[PDB]
């Protein structure tokens, strides 16, 4: 086998993400996921990269996988809710964001609260 | 270990630099061979004004991978903050030569600030 260092690929993905090189981040995260297929962090990071290139369905799929891997990781739910909002699924997004808010560090709650306010403004009868 | 690295990266993203340092320190105890961990902890130390510790970490990153531009950049920034401008300029020239195109401007600016304090 090509025996690949998935830790290095993950950090290369992180460096690319920091630079705005989202397509490259997606490439390196995808390679890392092949080596480390049960990381909620990898799937959330790739979800964020897909969101930043307007690939909202792929972003939601990755964030949903992060939630499968660790339903108690707030960022998976947050990324899922943001992608669901961009797909106009505000009911699903509200539930995802509610779970993210409950799990989030106090540092992160305000951004989640704001996303929920935006989501509610799009909801009607 | 990998999970400690992730938690450290998440802490750094949230501005919890002291917490990032703690997680990265635990990660480095498990894995002392990552230029990324040392560079990220160097950055966290710089952000809390621990410039000597920042420089020590960045130097460890350069020792592991002398071709990683970010190790030299972090080292040069810490050396500038320690008033070691000759060392800093040599580090920043190496960072420049190794850097992606999107990072060149930041390194050029650092060198401009460095040279104003020298020659």
């Amino acid at each position: 086998s090509p025996n690949l260092d998935g830790t290095r690929l993950r950090e290369e993905g992180n460096e690319a993400f920091k630079a705005g090189r989202y397509h490259e981040a997606i490439r390196y995260y995808t390679q890392a996921i092949e080596v480390d297929p049960d990381s909620e962090f990898l799937y959330t990071n790739r979800s964020f990269a897909y969101f930043n290139i307007k690939e909202f369905e792929k972003s939601a799929a990755d964030a949903a996988k992060a939630v499968e891997i660790n339903a108690n990781f707030f960022k998976g739910h947050y990324r899922l809710g943001l992608a669901q909002m961009s797909l106009n699924d505000f009911g699903h997004a509200m539930e995802s964001l509610r779970k993210a808010w409950a799990l989030a560090p106090s540092e992160n709650k305000e951004a989640i609260r704001v996303a929920m306010a935006k989501c509610e403004s799009k909801m009607a009868r």
